[PDB]
């Protein structure tokens, strides 16, 4: 399937380019003017290729087992990662024809703003997941021994390896917190703080380009027993409501079986028939897991000054369709 | 007060570190060897001091009303700062003996480490805590820029002032990302997850060496009516109980209103006074506010290769003795 290519990709992805990024490293090691700077430049490489071992584990166990890879918009972020590479190389390119530790400088921060990608962290918390949280990575015990060796003699070199590793680790850290706070474990859409966190900066750019959005809100109902399985129907319902959005739109985890959509630009006209078939979209690719019903709230509109107080208001007026949708559902689309 | 003199500074050693930082940085770009690295700096020096002004604020408004300052240990964290400061001077003074582009790179990255200290973001969160989230820094935003650049040419400079202005965005999300996984926003202890996350990897070292070590468990009772100042009592209680502390014991928040602390080593010898002389200290202390009573219950024991086990049992226990303390108690202090 493309889709199972595009997953197997991104991890393959990642792999190369945390490979890549060890690479360049090795190759600033090696230009390095003194020790201090080669070690620094070695201990990065070193911590890099390391970790990049994860994404090699996960390549190993999804050959001997079906391993859900889990990751936020797959089409898109794959081409970030092809896009990321491109860049990368046409940069070592520039360092190549004429190396400098300036010019290593500015490609080390470079590769550290570049691999900070949501991908990365995504696929290492497969395993942490499986079984549980983040190590402890020691700010406290990386500062103590800095603190320890000041006024030292013939530890610089022990410094910057000490530098280089404590920096990857926090950096790596920085990574998995990010990717807690900001994206659903299960599904890998956005958590709810998430959402709105990104569709607050957006909102504000709606606001001053007048442009319309929307608040869709998306319930699930499947088959019960009184009193699993609605783990794996939500990600399988969030892959097809994924599928239904463009770049421009946010997909979030609401309620706990329930979905929410940041749309924009809306176009009231063609809000009924999207919202439509995205519920036949779902019903209709579900049949072969469970059968679903999906009923679906959206509101639409345009902000005013109080860009906070117009997202909140969307949701209200959404959530009030859903109500409609579920329980009044003589439609199970409701739109206004 | 002592007390108040160290938060007050605090938050100025906070500020001079961004200063200073953001001093190295203008230096780096006036040594800078080309124009795209000359502005890398000067954008990074920009974004530091600009971001300095949030420790201005804290002060300006700390001069016109009552603003508690709240920091986890502040004794030690004003050492660690002023013991930063003096490592940063002497960095300063050795790239001043010999300076270059490849010392200045070292320099940067030590600053970039040494900066995530907790007190920086435990004072930023103060005004966010006050009134609400933190800002989306659009990863994406800057990722679509320099991959619409791949290709492109004369905007060498226009991409550093790029990368010097997303990464400190990004790194200052960091540490106020850290800062609320780690630490208790209204009392500045530890929250239950990061003192779990912390104490494990003490356990690890404490199981290595045999050291008996302890876990103890604080309620707080203070006058209710049936069915706002708790939180009060909880800023001063988690106050007392610091002192208390040695450098290897860790605090945290445990139940809502209840703390747990960490001990490492304990003398089971000397456990029933240290809680006893806690007690007494907690309750003393609490006079000038609302009378409060504590209940203590603490767990010691020597760790197995299970160390995650160990730490859950002592907790386990703890509780239980906290159970007697409370409502069996005859003693409010129970020991094991």
């Amino acid at each position: 399937g493309m889709s199972g290519d595009i997953l197997n990709d991104i991890v393959a992805a990642c792999l190369e380019l945390e490979r890549k990024a060890s690479s360049v490293f090795k190759m600033f090691a090696a230009h390095a003017g003194s020790d201090e700077a080669r070690r620094f430049w070695e201990t990065v490489a070193d911590e890099t290729r390391h970790h990049s071992a994860v994404y090699e584990r996960l390549q190993e166990r999804g050959g001997r087992e079906n391993l859900p890879i889990i990751i936020y918009k797959p089409a898109e972020t794959l081409e970030e990662l092809e896009m990321i590479g491109k860049s990368i190389d046409e940069q070592v390119e520039r360092y190549t024809e004429a190396p400098s530790s300036e010019a290593a400088c500015l490609l080390g921060f470079r590769l550290q703003l570049y691999l900070l990608h949501p991908a990365f962290a995504s696929l290492c918390r497969l395993t942490r997941d499986a079984s549980e949280d983040l190590p402890d990575i020691g700010y406290g015990r990386y500062l103590r021994r800095f603190i320890d060796g000041i006024g030292s003699c013939g530890l610089a070199t022990a410094e910057t390896e000490l530098l280089g590793e404590a920096l990857f680790r926090l950096w790596n850290e920085a990574r998995q917190l990010a990717a807690q706070s900001h994206f659903d474990a299960l599904t890998g859409v956005m958590t709810r703080a998430g959402f709105f966190k990104t569709v607050g900066s957006l909102a504000y750019a709606a606001q001053r380009s007048g442009s319309n959005v929307g608040i869709m809100l998306i319930d699930l109902d499947y088959f019960k027993l009184v009193g699993q399985t609605g783990d794996r129907i939500l990600q399988l319902v969030a892959e097809t409501i994924t599928s239904h959005l463009r770049r421009s739109d946010v997909v979030g985890r609401y309620d706990g079986d329930e979905f929410v959509v940041y749309l924009s630009p809306v176009e009231p006209a063609s809000l009924r028939t999207v919202a439509e078939n995205l519920r036949r979209s779902i019903e209709e690719e579900s049949a072969r897991m469970v059968p679903v019903t999906a009923s679906i709230g959206v509101a639409q509109g345009i902000l005013g000054t109080d860009v906070d107080g117009g997202i909140e208001e969307l949701v209200r007026l959404a959530d009030e369709c859903l109500m409609q949708a579920k329980y009044t559902g003589k439609n199970k689309v409701v739109v206004k």
